[PDB]
């Protein structure tokens, strides 16, 4: 009873780190099919320019450059034996892409690393044991009794499910300060295009690399720690009639996704039952008066769910905004829009961190079709 | 008042295994028969003296050679086999968890629909959606069920999910945490090379299983048997211990590396964790406590034994599960808490953790990583 904390898990720092290289997406189609070595398949990249066109995303940041896809040719091959040289990459470059979201956050929290007590380290980029919750552990020096949660494979609803980890560990143990990172490399699931997986070609104009990181408790101190968000509660839902929709293989030639169904179609038609599930406790009706942070999976989930639901378009402007600069950085984006949600907030002048509005929602999508929807409360803006 | 008041509490334990049965005594000719490797007399002596120290009498494997003939890439050191392996782990991973999670759950003996939570733990390949889902879909749990998956966990992950499950369970109003691991060696499987006398320790070693418990804080009266509480859950990086159990998902499957003393540095530092664990409860005497010791192998259970100064009765459970199973990773500790409580209650004792009233459980892998749990036992008539 003395041993737990009293009140709500709180987030009290977000930072975010991507890989330098930077790639436009007016130029993408010719770049993909030149570095693949695939320009004989021009039906192919045109159907390629018109994902791109409607992808609403301008930039991603690839840790793969050409130099690296030049020593690597199996690697641009649709389906070659590579999982060995995409790992040699991933598992190096998920942590220190991590410590890189790492450093910022913990620079924003402005605690000692020594009070650090738990690690939750999320990513769909590769696996290995130790883990990368290992690796991050040593780049940063925390503590070696750190509590450790290594989450592997986990797909784009990542970002929540850590949020969802993280919440039960601040509030079961009183101090608790539990640093929170997704982190993902797109070289694990970086192929060639091939016309009998057009599914993988959307993935292709969707999918960017980046990090996130938190640090998450419950009692934040009142002068040294400055609260963003509370973490009110957490659901996870399989949606009907959803067997299949989305499915990611690890497989010889790496990580590979597979589409059925009508992914924005599923998640539109249920996403208001999550609504409900979770706001009718508070007696909360209006989702136009709660601010929205969306896993921006691609812009047609983030149409469909505005439809769908009835939002005012400037619920979705944090969500889209991520989905313009990064693309869907699968686990990590959801911290992304968080923290643009926090700065653009408070950058307009508006009373709260969640857009002036005092309750939000966080949803994460992915393979199930899994739906995980968080309750936030902003907190003051000065 | 959204949060329990007591203590996340063991409520059931179930296990499952391969029907399959290979014995330890006929394995070395076993192994190097259908790997074709005959010609490597030397290396099949090793490979004796290995089984013959293991102190396994029996291992249940999934992989039989029926399913070897077929997959003969499996069979080969180090040939491209990853899609043969996850062909078969993907499935099998899922419905031996159903086995254990069916047995847990009879014992319990709540409906289905009380099980709020799951955390699926395995070190046998990996999947999207995972293992959580494909359990969920297998037993008819609620759609709405919160799922941890825990993939490439290792043996400290039957420690993990319990101290994942102690948050879930005191932090939620009438949560009930299923816990599964679930192991199956086919994702490690391969024949012997010279270069990799580690490989051959595993293949001593490593066996099939998977195990279950219902966790829950505040237990009803009437309708739940509490068998254990869980006090308290720490974890550690063992000093000077870098690289000393390395464990890789290649195009060649999952594979094993050992590159130090992994009993010396577990024996060396687990006088620390009991010390770390038990100074604040006031409790000194290694032997006034029951212990779930991960079987990791008979020199890991031999040298804590030896350092700590426990009565041979101490490690009993734990060499049980070694010997009928062998090593099943993230599965064995949650075997030995079975055992411990069925050969208990068999004996006529007390308590559930040998007519002791406090317990330790540890978890050891990469890392080195070192879990420690607290637990505490319940009375039995
Ligand atoms: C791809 C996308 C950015 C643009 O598509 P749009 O707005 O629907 O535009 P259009 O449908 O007019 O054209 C896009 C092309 O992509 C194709 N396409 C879209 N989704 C596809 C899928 N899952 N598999 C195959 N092709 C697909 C269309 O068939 C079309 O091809 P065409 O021009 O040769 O007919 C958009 O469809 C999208 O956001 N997809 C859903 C997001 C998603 O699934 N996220 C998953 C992340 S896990
Ligand atoms: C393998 C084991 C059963 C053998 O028992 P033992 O008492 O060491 O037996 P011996 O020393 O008489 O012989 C064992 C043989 O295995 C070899 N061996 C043991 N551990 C080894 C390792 N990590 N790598 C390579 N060879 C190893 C020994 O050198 C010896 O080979 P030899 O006959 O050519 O000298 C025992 O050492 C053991 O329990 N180790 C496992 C502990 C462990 O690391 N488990 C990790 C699982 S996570
Ligand atoms: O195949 C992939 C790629 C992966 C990914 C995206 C971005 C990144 O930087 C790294 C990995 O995200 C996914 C997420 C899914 O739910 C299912 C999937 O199949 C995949
Ligand atoms: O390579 C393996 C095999 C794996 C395993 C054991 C039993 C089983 O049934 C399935 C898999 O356990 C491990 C546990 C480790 O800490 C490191 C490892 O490298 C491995």
């Amino acid at each position: 009873m003395a041993q737990r904390a009293e009140g709500l898990a709180t987030v009290l720092a977000i930072g975010t780190a991507v890989p330098a290289n930077c790639v436009y997406q007016a130029t993408y189609p010719d770049y993909y099919f030149r570095v693949t070595k695939s320009e004989h398949l021009a039906d192919l990249k045109e159907k390629f320019q018109r994902m791109c066109d409607k992808s609403m995303i301008r930039k991603r940041h690839m840790h793969l450059t050409e130099e690296i896809l030049i020593k690597n040719p199996k690697i641009c091959a649709h389906m070659e034996t590579s999982l060995d040289a995409r790992h040699a990459i991933a598992l190096v470059e998920v942590p220190k892409l991590g410590q890189g979201a790492a450093e910022k956050a913990i620079k924003e929290w402005g605690q000692p690393l020594s009070k650090i007590t738990h690690l939750v380290f999320c990513t769909t980029s590769g696996v290995d044991m130790p883990g990368a919750d290992y690796q991050l552990t040593k780049l940063l020096g925390l503590s070696p009794t750190v509590k450790r949660l290594m989450m592997y494979q986990q797909g784009c609803f990542g970002g929540a499910t850590v949020l969802r980890l993280a919440k039960d560990i601040a509030e079961n143990n009183r101090g608790a300060r539990v640093l929170v990172v997704c982190s993902e490399i797109t070289a694990m699931a970086f192929r060639g295009p091939c016309k009998s997986h057009l599914d993988s070609l959307v993935g292709h104009a969707l999918f960017g690399d980046g990090a996130a990181a938190a640090i998450i408790g419950a009692d934040p101190d009142q002068l040294d720690e400055q609260p963003v968000f509370q973490l009110v509660s957490a659901s996870q839902t399989i949606l009907p009639e959803s067997e299949g929709a989305i499915d990611g293989h690890l497989t010889e030639a790496g990580l590979t996704i597979h589409l059925l169904k009508d992914v924005p179609g599923l998640i539109s038609e249920n996403i208001e039952q999550a609504l409900e599930d979770a706001f009718e406790p508070l007696g909360i009706h209006n989702w136009n008066s709660i601010f929205w942070i969306a896993h921006p999976g691609g812009p047609a989930i983030l149409d469909r769910v505005e439809d769908r639901v009835g939002l005012d378009k400037k619920r979705m402007r944090a969500s889209r905004e991520v989905l313009s600069e990064y693309g869907n950085m699968s686990s990590a984006s959801v911290l992304f829009v968080l923290d643009v949600m926090r700065k653009s907030s408070a950058k307009d002048g508006l009373a709260t961190t969640g857009e002036g509005k005092d309750w939000g929602v966080l949803f994460g999508f992915g393979p199930g079709l899994t739906v995980e929807t968080l309750v936030l409360h902003s907190v003051p803006v000065p």
